[PDB]
């Protein structure tokens, strides 16, 4: 499919309080399993990894474990998500992005494979601060960063500059938005345009 390359890819989904259940259950968990079917996970792939963030960041798929690399294996974790009790509580885009850092820092990625981290959000982080200054030290790092906003919460300008995008003007094909209704129809052509920058 799509995004057929070598990268570790870190997915850090949303799930805290601002987004409301009818949403979670008919749009966030399925645009999550949609995301992945645009995913060629196999061992000379894509190698997945996966994180809910509320109160605290939680792991769902582990890096180069079987799910990581196998399709079928996450769509089943993932849709596992709907007989927990998400969502709810605060919104630590900071506590998922540590996570990345701390795998990067244990070596755990893969050395010659792309680091990508994509975001899926509906609302801003409960610190501008900190997790601006842990998305840019991932950049550093060459991690490059994709967000892909939902609704009509979130702040554009905070996305794009997550990304590494001006705040308003020219285009980014590292992020887009859509409404609650449309999500499905917009994230393939976003993860079309996300894989082509990354294998610049």
């Amino acid at each position: 499919e799509v995004c057929n390359d070598e990268v570790d890819l870190y997915l850090l989904m949303d799930g805290s309080g601002s987004i409301r259940r009818h949403n979670w259950v008919n749009h966030a968990v399925p645009l999550a399993m949609k995301l992945i079917q645009q995913l060629n996970l196999n061992d000379n792939a894509i190698h997945l990894y996966a994180s809910v963030f509320s109160n605290n960041a939680r792991e769902i798929i582990r890096l180069h474990s079987d799910a990581s690399k196998n399709k079928e294996k996450a769509l089943i974790i993932i849709k596992s998500l709907l007989s927990t009790n998400l969502p709810y509580g605060k919104t630590s885009l900071t506590d998922a992005l540590l996570q990345v850092r701390k795998h990067l820092n244990d070596r755990i990625n893969r050395e010659n494979a792309n680091q990508l981290v994509v975001i899926l959000t509906d609302g801003i982080p409960d610190s501008i601060q900190d997790s601006l200054k842990e998305s840019r030290k991932l950049s550093d790092r060459g991690v490059k960063i994709a967000v892909f906003g939902i609704g009509q919460g979130i702040n554009v300008a905070f996305n794009r500059f997550l990304v590494g995008c001006h705040p308003s003007d020219g285009k980014c094909n590292l992020y887009a938005d859509s409404a609650w209704e449309n999500v499905k129809n917009v994230i393939g052509p976003f993860m079309k345009a996300v894989c082509v920058e990354v294998e610049k």
